[PDB]
């Protein structure tokens, strides 16, 4: 009977017009609906605004019930606590769990892209790569676009954290070699707070 609590989407902090969220998680593998009761708190005061869904029955036949808090961008950016606790109902036991942005000077990601390897000029889709590295915390939306638009097909690494504490990952995009032939330029688009404007982009095409 285990509780998970995850951080805001970390675009959804950077951009004030999105509508970050904090989400906890009760998954269960017994049948018997022990009725979770959610209290929510941010720095140890208790909030009303959070909005819990039913039990639902998951495809590996366990139990989850999903609780989200809306957040405000600075509360969540200025280190507040988020902190979920679970209780089945009229019953005092309680599992909690607490989350808050990493502390420690933010540092700006440095972006590099890499065009295709020229082995791969061989197949019908091809990867571009854009590495980004020397961030601080690990809190990143890395995204693609071309001529205005969004590229969905990038796959991204998890952060690693580099010797001096900073973090680094990989993101790689790939289309049809037609598309990069034909002149388009693809954009890595990079969000993180300590960038200005919480946005920079580095462009790759073929000359």
């Amino acid at each position: 009977p285990s509780v998970f609590l995850f951080p805001p989407k970390p675009k959804d902090t950077l951009y004030i017009t999105r509508e970050p969220e904090v989400t906890c998680v009760v998954v269960d593998v017994s049948q018997e609906d022990p009725e979770v009761q959610f209290n929510w708190y941010v720095d140890g005061v208790e909030v009303h605004n959070a909005k819990t869904k039913p039990r639902e029955e998951q495809f590996d036949s366990t139990y989850r019930v999903v609780s989200v808090l809306t957040v405000l961008h600075q509360d969540w950016l200025n280190g507040k606590e988020y902190k979920c606790k679970v209780s089945n109902k009229g019953l005092p036991s309680s599992i909690e769990k607490t989350i808050s942005k990493a502390k420690g000077q933010p540092r700006e990601p440095q972006v590099y892209t890499f065009p295709p390897e020229q082995e791969e000029m061989t197949k019908n889709q091809v990867s571009l790569r854009c590495l980004v590295k020397g961030f601080y915390p690990s809190d990143i939306a890395v995204e693609w676009e071309s001529n205005g638009q969004p590229e969905n097909n990038y796959k991204t690494t998890k952060p690693v954290l580099d010797s001096d504490g900073s973090f680094r990952l990989e993101s790689r995009l790939t289309v049809d070699k037609s598309r990069w032939q034909e002149g388009n330029v693809f954009s890595c688009s990079v969000m993180h707070e300590a960038l200005h404007n919480h946005y920079t982009q580095k462009s790759l095409s073929l000359s």
